[PDB]
């Protein structure tokens, strides 16, 4: 079992919804706690299907593009992390967000921080 | 447009189809690291992007396991698209390794790569 | 209130003061308090930061060489102070290592502190 | 090796000072021509690098603002110096400004840049 598959949610009133696949691919969709559907996105991402055995956690790494059919933010989140199991399973992850800018706006294209996902909102 | 081969500035190839739903799907061999041969990636695009001259913005996804190897980690690249004259897509890139929890501070690596048509070997 | 001793999150010890031109200085050091473990800080910080509710920018850096060790390489904390009955210092770093030229793309680390006046 | 004027290739310049204790002193200057956009700089540097051909460790922060302007944020720069006939400093960066709570979670830019001894 790689325990991945699921809803999580983060502290910030978001929840995502995760297959794992025994291929290491990651499919789902990332919402909002409301719940519309002018708020959910499509994501797309890829997990270590045969971690190690020695207490490490199980590396990942999904993206979301802003657009879906009804709004477009020209914007993409990748977040890169590793699940960690158990009583109080989590996702741990740094993210990086980056807009689509003119060139000479390039400097101040991608914004840099941090998540965690756990079971219980 | 953003379908074809790219090589990055250390000979990593990355060759990609953009999906008209705005999925990336494709196979990435790197130059550099605990890598051998050919590995999945998936990720997502904007499919409308601005029409005032900005970037595409995109992100994509690499776990390092297929048959050959395993270095229980995976790597996300955020970025955009610039078409041109020598196209190009910049990008920022976080590496995050399955570690214990004790480790986990010195879990994750942070790079940046370009990548263009033409193979800079 | 930026002047004191703060601690993060993992026990590290972080003793600085700022000073009226926008001058950080002081010490970071281990949770065991031994002095092998101290090493010099500098950073800078908003003197005169915004009234409507907004955190104070600041950053510093430690370079990891003292008397007793040198392991080459050199961390940058980058955040903002937010005062109030639970004053906190929320930042993101990079750790850089010296490499050689071919080793340069595994060169630097990132990651997150949270510092608190209080021990954890 | 450090000590002197570098350039980036968006237009800055810096000037800096490496001292014998580790520390870095110096000025940043945003635009080309304008001392309205001059800057304090602090930092470290490992003092003592290896000599196998290894980059020297290093960092800085400005704070942006200065007697004339404030944009309530700072810069960290985390790096390595490499030497030779074409000598750089290779960084990656954070840009950190202050927020109210509810936009923390925009509060911090990344991004690299690379200084040479001659301008671009």
């Amino acid at each position: 079992e790689a325990g991945i598959t699921g809803t999580w949610y983060n502290q910030l009133g978001s929840t995502f919804i995760v297959t794992a696949g025994a291929d290491g691919a990651l499919t789902g969709t990332y919402e909002s706690a409301v719940g519309n559907a002018e708020s959910r996105y499509v994501l797309t991402g890829r997990y270590d299907s045969a971690p190690a055995t020695d207490g490490s956690g199980t590396a990942l790494g999904w993206t979301v593009a802003w657009k879906n059919n009804y709004r477009n933010a020209h914007s993409a989140t990748t977040w890169s992390g590793q699940y960690v199991g158990g009583a109080e399973a989590r996702i741990n992850t740094q993210w990086l967000l980056t807009s689509g800018t003119t060139e000479a706006n390039a400097w101040k294209s991608t914004l840099v921080g941090h998540d965690t996902f756990t079971k219980v909102k």
